[PDB]
DNA sequence: GGTCTTCACA
DNA sequence: CCGGTGTGAAGACC
DNA sequence: GGTCTTCACA
DNA sequence: CCGGTGTGAAGACC
């Protein structure tokens, strides 16, 4: 659980434990001995707790301490089972911490979107944790879906085929000369729910924990909307980064530049709302560096110039992130007619 | 020395040693105990040896083995001095190794440029190591300068003022709307020698080793060329990266895109030659990703489309790097009138 | 076609 | 995915 | 001035 | 500046 019960760890299967001993099964070019099964620790620590929608002692806890509990629970378990032999490299912890931060933030945003959809359908406003009720007029057409994009996802398959044809032709013309348009997958994307799923109940209910079925449900939700989202319904794109460095911050800038070039220069979309979340921006000047012009149309000067990154946000708590997302939805869905 | 002489380490002053004890002088927010003095290790290991311009055993040695000698020499010294207490974190070693790679490669390129200039001012072709003599016609107007750019360098101050005013006006127009154009400084830049430095004897003499005076000479050779280089004499720009990851390769792409936007779309330069030098590209797909198009001129598609990165190079030895640079000089400076 | 082993992505 | 660095320029602080 | 301390960059 | 990582998908293999 969230507090490392000893009896709960005892009653786990060997394949369900947070740490897997692979000392007798080495990896090809790695010297790993004990590996961190991040899905197991997500199901263990957050199996029945979702930050921001849990007891008030977890919703107000520092967000740096909520993201960082699974790793220390794993360390405790590994020390219990493999005493004086347990050792996990710091780089493994860094990777797993980044992944856990992204997944937990996505789960919080999913619960917020589920509450918003339940309100919009006209089923009242839930009040188990106290959040401000939006002033927007309820309407089923103003429903959203939060998609956790996979590793090598190009995010163009979410567009309608008539919107994919232009992108395909442009990429084929680029390939004719042997060139390409590589990009990293944005961590998250929020889109308006298509007209066919306006009655489905899977977009109206909240998950009680990050169990393995719920992890699969959250991870596989992108496949339901493939080839269905209009180009103008891409509400928000989020790039999570648990920590920033003066050189590591250029990856989201490149992702945003490529996405805006594809969505604005070719599809005529109004604008792309790309933002970056972080937990420790100290030691850098990201608040000024991210105040950068989009590398699209600068050489011609015929379109309006704007920031490539909408905003850099540092959530202190999960409840603050939930409130920010609710305010963003209330502000954004106003201009969409329904 | 290059092989960790014990008597040579005994003769070093306490401030000239490869490892500094800062256990009694902690840093503000770091837990460092022993610090790797990278300049001291550079002066110790390569104080009388330059790879590619030394004995045939060092020239033909694996480049991954030359880049990595200073770190292990420092580790041996630290074990000798602080036994059973010495410990250096792997991240410090990674940082130092990257810096060593960049600096030694820049030194090799500087020696190649010095020999090229000495040949092209009609002083003959040095032959202590055997390299192919270029077939180009000698002329003083074709000498080159290799510049190791420092951190937070604008690299536009190298341009003549008339060229600088265009970039300044563009940046002021960007700033008026509250925007900006941030970038990282390319690790190196090769430019044609200005007409006032043709008769200088500093650009023809090679260095015997990476002693501290030579380090200062190579690091500070960019101040001499501020406001002298025309916007069309930027021959080559090189980004050094010891190893490539599937996300760390997007920072050179951003650097190249910004550089080409500034030089091709705002100054009328023919083309910018940007290439990446790596030692371990295994584990990623970089020979295909780096085969990408420039995010400039694709909004309307009027100018010809070309690659952002010229080539990704993996040098096996230092002699191969010297030969590549000589071939590049012979091929490129042929198109300079005179 | 079905199970295992490896590799790129992030 | 990230976290631990070495150094040169800017910043107190008399 | 000018000397020691701190911070951002890469 | 970089090196040690977990996982899903593609590649062998009677
Ligand atoms: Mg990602
Ligand atoms: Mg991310
Ligand atoms: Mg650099
Ligand atoms: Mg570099």
């Amino acid at each position: 659980p969230f507090t490392y019960s000893i009896e709960a760890t005892r009653n786990l299967a060997t394949t369900e434990r947070c740490i897997q001993d692979i000392r007798n099964a080495p990896v090809r070019n790695r010297s790993t001995q004990f590996q961190l099964a991040q899905q197991n620790m997500l199901a263990y620590t957050f199996g029945e707790v979702i930050p921001g929608f849990a007891s008030a002692g977890i919703n107000g806890m520092d967000y740096r301490d909520v993201i960082g509990r699974p790793v220390e629970n794993a360390v405790t378990e590994g020390t219990h089972f493999f005493r004086d032999d347990f050792r996990v490299d710091s780089n493994a912890k860094a990777k797993v911490a980044g992944d856990i931060f992204e997944i937990v933030s996505s789960a919080v945003m999913w619960n917020c979107a589920a509450r918003w959809n339940s309100l919009m359908v006209g089923e009242g406003w839930r009040s188990q944790p106290r959040y401000s009720r939006p002033t927007l007029s309820p309407s089923p057409r103003r429903q959203v879906a939060v998609l956790n994009l996979p590793r090598s996802f190009d995010w163009v398959s979410l567009l309608v085929p008539e919107s994919q044809e232009v992108i395909e032709e442009f990429r084929a013309g680029l390939r004719k000369d042997g060139l390409g348009l590589p990009t990293s997958t944005p961590d998250l994307a929020v889109v308006v729910l298509p007209e066919e799923f306006q009655n489905d109940e899977m977009w109206r209910e909240e998950i009680a924990g990050l169990t393995r079925p719920n992890q699969i449900l959250l991870s596989g939700a992108y496949q339901r909307l493939q080839g269905r989202v209009q180009p103008g319904e891409i509400s928000l794109a989020v790039a999570f980064k648990r920590s920033l460095r003066s050189d590591r911050l250029y990856q989201p800038l490149y992702e945003a530049n490529v996405m805006q070039l594809l969505l604005e220069g070719k599809l005529g979309a109004p604008k792309v709302e790309f933002e970056v979340h972080t937990l420790a921006p100290e030691g850098t000047n990201a608040f000024v560096t991210y105040e950068a012009a989009s590398l699209y149309g600068l050489a011609e000067g015929r379109s309006a110039v704007h920031r490539a990154i909408r905003e850099l946000y540092v959530p202190p708590t999960a409840a603050d992130l939930a409130r920010r997302f609710f305010a963003f939805l209330n502000e954004r869905m106003e201009l969409v007619n329904g």
